[PDB]
C-alpha cells in the first residue's frame, strides 16, 4: 500500500514545525 509515503511526508512535516 502506500504506508512508506505517509512516513517520508510524515517527518518532513516534524521538520517543519521546527521552524
Amino acid at each position: 500500500g502506500e504506508e512508506e509515503l505517509a512516513e517520508k511526508a510524515a517527518e518532513f512535516a516534524r521538520e517543519l514545525a521546527n521552524y
